């Protein structure tokens, strides 16, 4: 069931059915920290895929053998499209560099290519896992690589997308309730009228400027790391290197991929990831403020503010109808919640680079990654989930506008002042409406409080 | 104008009026960072007047000449007592050891004492800075002591005495309450009834925990560092010198300081500062959601969820008689939000100790010291102006609960689940009471309803 | 390969290899945020165990069918001890209740106990997910007893036994290094000498400090919701249910488990994990010190400080001897950096409470187990892969010794201050030992400065 | 003394020589929580006074008379300008809308324009507080408008120009140091050689980029809130009237100032502050590291690092002629601990947002204006005190060069691998330098060392 390999420790024995290696065994052995839930994400695997893809291209300007290249080609192919997953087992809890996942990566794609050319597994032979997998002699600046190509993909690829669905969807919101007067609050006091497509219409600013504050910070996450090798000179890698594996990266992704203009600057920090971070954590102060009004907005039926009728997802119980729990805006002000808290452990893994090398790279990737995903993931199931199912209750909301007391400022310009403030003191004293109290005092008549008091014309300025 | 002092870099000029000497005019042009703001806090100021009016009294012990150590002692008396705080310029961004206030500390107590003994400002006769007011020969240790004793005291003083108001406050509205009956929430959704006493009484029970993990953290507080000189060790100071000054402090604030029972950690670390931070940081969590059901269970009059009558305690627009702003709510909540913020800062600092020196001193103790102040004060604020004069609004409670759905199932044994779900979808369909639909229905009278239905008894187990 | 199941939204196919029903699996089509890594924390999937396993018994005290509650008993065992981990595919990013991985573990429960009794899976017959398996009638106070038990069970199991071992080995490694008399560091500079032994007493205490401060917590922890039912009033339970089954707990655990004093306290709000979580963060700091520190000391072989030989791990290069990377200590510090923003998340979570119910409950707990198997886990391997093996380069340390200034304040009840401090400054200028120095100056013989200098006698008071 | 001033709850007393008013006396009264350091930013009272001198021009296109608006410009450039301070006594743990504060600036303008027009204190006449001064009727408006100016002139005037120093006193060091090649540090282990001048070439990019990123956030700073009035319509103020006033503060301040489009974003939620105080987070993540590097390199003089000699400022015991404490480095990274923690509490203040209007306004711009203040001056002051004034310790440098064994692959062309491991091996095991060894080992002569040992060229790529 298992071949025989030795390291400078001892024998360890590697599946047969396993692709990686001795130092892949002996790293799983060093750093038993966290279980299965802290396996390196696979972004950042399919993004080394992609990566020792690049360079085995430009490698054969640089002499690597064509058959063996190719080779390695197709085996990081497998890699970067999720194929060889579950030959991944280090935890993110290991080296600061990354440099064990690195070993891994190499061990098997040489492996993988090996088995392609008929070769004997763990043989290095004929492709070698440093020699030719690692034929760009890469070390320190291979993981930064990655860990921004897997952020700008991710990015690109279900943080943004998951955005741009709610962003539409509480558009669509918006117009569709444009037409429909409600009371204000203001330190959830009762306040002057405004719609609920006014109200909607800061939402959907809201994630209109988190999408852009996003792509304000990916300009410096296409900057790549590789060709920096050891400490940012660029020492033991070929001229040209540098600018053609980030242009290769380019084109494989279809991404602005360019090379980082001072390498010590990409080794020694990750003010890149600190910076998107960033954004992602002001996102998600707009998704707490967002899913938290939906939530209040929708509570009820008869205890709450009962604004909105939100969608049912789960199954309630018959002799409990009007009763729906807010479940998607839970999910996703727990979400934002874990997102600022993903944010201090980047921002504090950041800040403690030392000398040449930032050696927190493996714990600040995962954070990026996972406020990523689960921004993109529960922007999509918030949508599909609720917003677009969210229905007005114009029925409760008419009938408070009628019984507010806000709408007493029409009549300023028709009895005065204090003549309105007396209508607004009685009738709150009295549990009475404004039309009530301003006639049972004398003040006007029904048909002028309807022609004086209109909602509609309290939305905007004069 | 000015008098002329000198350091071995040149010379200064130290305001005539002023009790501080040549070190402190030369820290104060070095650090010129955030302003008056940015000073030391008060609290340091006086505990550093209480240890060295500690340790003069215990140098006695060792030779400092009583007529000199009395005129320390009453001169520290005069900082400990807040009557010299014009003549501490210094900020918090000054060297991380925190030294530099501790000399600003030995010129004022020493211009002072030369002042009282008849002498000149500056001429450190017959009271030398160094030799006499810091004859313990210590260093490093001063500052971290300072820390502690300011702590301590402005928990002891401050944080504990307002939180013990607010608990006593919600104590007397939670019995006050004890008989109120409302419609509970879950999700913010319509739920089981139960009382606004008891409500109230999840309330006292936070903040009663809130105390007792504050003083949790208060044992390593009361750990002086006093004794351990430049790194620990205690070299160049006296034998039984740490357990003397500790046990002065102790009498004489009346708290139950002790010497460290390992200098290196109380100089390398401040763990303690962290822990009690933590405290303030679980007390904060606790205020913002008793701080915060009181905001919305206060929101309306009309349109919120209007259970709570809050005071009015800043006029408001006579235009807007039923509009009360929750406004020590809201201080009470951005207080918890800052003391959040604070706990962040204090951890970056208390992780970042090098070798034998935390040297991130003045920013750890100004960051809990700020938490303890607004903490203690805001807690006394919200008691005074908002929770000991709060009113429920019985007739709107009571309204609610009767029309609430959520009281159904007490029909369950006398008519049936599906007869009482029946009734509740009914009800929910017309919008109508379950009173009125149950009648509608045939399915009991009124008086069997208003027997069988009895909030009173849906407020425990069975 | 399936079973076909039904609820209010459609039809939906079971496998019939799965013991969860027709709600898991709407529940995972709902909530499609984060991939597995996002799963439920198996801690509290068998706690879920141990309360369905206690609640069982409990309940044949208010007619539950002993044949019934005898196999849900064993089928609720089977889920504690790990066994039925694959029937559960819930995320964290749920409702924040944390309800329907109770509906997981009731379907999971009723299933397993349907077959143990030769019934049909998907039946509810004779063991009804809700009628038996949740005969309690407890609904919101689920998932925060398992919550408490969950992180009991870790405190005890992971978290304290790690920082016991760390504990035990720093002491081992402070009395060997007892003798090895070193120049200290404060502000990074040289400092006045103290032993590695008294250095690493000073880590010692903060790990000691640690398991005291998360001991501390612990007594909050042990306080249980379950019979709180669904506002915390218990309508709808058994009198004498909390107790009882907390009571069975804390025999079926050994740990000292209570039932919440206060119930509206247990489900409004979650500070007991904010106070734990706080403890975790504190510890954190501690060991970003310790293992920073060790970090540090071991920098070389010849650019850095070089008084530490770490144990090597990783495979190094034949032609770069002496070059360890102190891996174990990176991914302590990484650890720490995480502890350090999951205390956030929880403190954003448990602020966030409204009314009679916090709905963070899921991430809450994430955050808190993570921490805690993170920090045992990297505990026991900073233990076993580093602290053990650490040897003293006392060649280097004792030549550095010599060959500082700081011993020269050992001169000065000898040759008086200014004859010393002349010594030191010439040999600053001179790159000269102390010895040297004195010597060529004429101020004192060779046998004078080895009888005087001595640096054993610059370890304490005097 | 007094003078006697009326709100409608009673009588208060307002000193003679106060320009506030009645309004702001009843507030300081009811909000006393933290002391004098917690008063509101003099920079956001100034950018009242901006605001408010903006509108009084505007507002004459709408009636105001022009001897009222001259006189109110006039008094509201005194308070832009600084003049009147201490007029502004509160703290700002107030309401959370801000309006506390502008109605002080309501009363000070208008009580100080009445002066200026020979009227009396406290009369309203001829300048109304509320008719004249805030004759635009905004509201909840104001204080976000006051906020942003606040933010946009701080990070102009303050932030930017010290990091702008910090850059190009960096620059110069580069440059100065970019022919002194040292031993390079990855995870603390010596590593292959760079320059200081590449190394601090890496600083130079990082304060770069974190100027790009804080210009960055500021286009949605410049959006202002001034004409959203109430709750975000524009209800009471006048068409045009938001254009203008911004475009009427960007024609007084330089700044590309222009109205928010849309205005319920800008009263609802703050996640522009948000965004500006991530940017901050990621420069403090940056200067921590520039800074930590700087601490370290310059650690010593003997048992540390040695590699700069950091200027001393303050001077030291003559006793410890080689100590320079790196006091700069400990204040910078203090700052930047506290910018980490600040940013927290402007997270948890801006996902705290309630529907038409965020209420913890003052607490997040405290914050950002504390953060953006301490980075500008920390910035200057690490710049003139530190940074200018660095030297780098070539003699020592050089030593550790010769001495160190990472330069051994220079000789793998010349003898092979096997030799070149074997002189590395064999040095380290004797405690002496690859030349001295490899040629006691008749592998090269000194000669050929010297020819093919050359540090210059391994700098960078072949
Ligand atoms: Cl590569
Ligand atoms: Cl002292
Ligand atoms: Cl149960
Ligand atoms: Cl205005």
């Amino acid at each position: 069931s298992f071949r025989i390999e030795y390291d400078t420790f001892g024998e360890l024995k590697v599946p047969n059915d396993k692709y990686y290696g001795a130092q892949t065994v002996r790293s799983t052995m060093n750093f038993k920290i966290g279980g299965v839930t802290e396996r390196m994400p696979t972004p950042v695997i399919k993004a080394f895929g992609i990566l020792k893809r690049a360079a085995a291209e430009v490698n054969q300007d640089y002499g690597l053998d064509p058959k063996i290249a190719n080779a390695i080609m197709k085996a990081a192919d497998e890699v970067a499209e999720g194929k060889l997953n579950d030959h991944f087992p280090l935890v993110v809890w290991q080296t600061g560099s990354g440099t064990q996942t690195n070993m891994n990566v190499n061990e098997v794609i040489s492996n993988r290519a090996i088995e392609m050319l008929g070769g004997e597994l763990g043989s290095k032979i004929p492709v070698h896992p440093n020699d030719h997998v690692n034929k760009s002699r890469s070390s320190n600046d291979t993981f930064p690589t990655a860990m921004h190509i897997a952020a700008a993909i991710e990015v690109h690829e279900v943080l943004l997308p998951g955005l741009q669905k709610l962003h539409d969807a509480l558009d669509a919101k918006s117009k569709e309730f444009a037409q429909i007067i409600k009371i204000g609050r203001t330190h959830t006091q009762d306040a002057v009228p405004l719609t609920l497509g006014q109200e909607f219409s800061g939402y959907v600013q809201q994630v209109k400027y988190a999408m852009t504050r996003i792509k304000a910070a990916m300009p410096r996450i296409y900057e790549l790391a590789a060709g920096g090798t050891a400490v940012g000179t660029g020492l033991n890698t070929r001229i040209g290197f540098a600018e053609k594996v980030a242009a290769k990266v380019a084109a494989l992704t279809g991404l602005p991929f360019v090379t980082a203009p001072n390498k010590f600057e990409a080794l020694a920090a990750h003010d890149a990831l600190v910076e998107l971070s960033g954004a992602m954590n002001t996102t998600a102060c707009s998704l707490m403020k967002i899913a938290n009004d939906i939530r209040f907005l929708g509570s009820g039926p008869r205890s709450g503010l009962g604004e909105l009728i939100l969608p049912e997802n789960e199954p309630g119980s018959s002799i409990m109808p009007g009763k729906v729990n807010p479940t998607q805006c839970e999910a996703m002000t727990m979400v934002a919640a874990q997102v600022m808290g993903n944010h201090v452990a980047v921002t504090v893994g950041g800040s403690n680079g030392h000398f040449e090398l930032n050696v927190f790279k493996p714990m600040m990737i995962k954070n990026v990654l996972h406020s990523a995903r689960l921004l993109g993931d529960a922007s999509v199931s918030f949508t599909e989930n609720c917003v677009v199912g969210i229905q007005a209750n114009t029925e409760r909301i008419n009938k408070l506008m009628n019984e507010s007391l806000m709408l007493v400022t029409a009549l300023n310009p028709h009895i005065g002042y204090d003549k309105a403030a007396k209508i607004a003191k009685t009738a709150h004293k009295n549990g009475s409406t404004l039309k009530e109290t301003a006639i049972e005092l004398g003040y006007l008549t029904a048909e002028q409080f309807d022609e004086w008091v209109k909602p509609k014309d309290m939305l905007g300025p004069k």
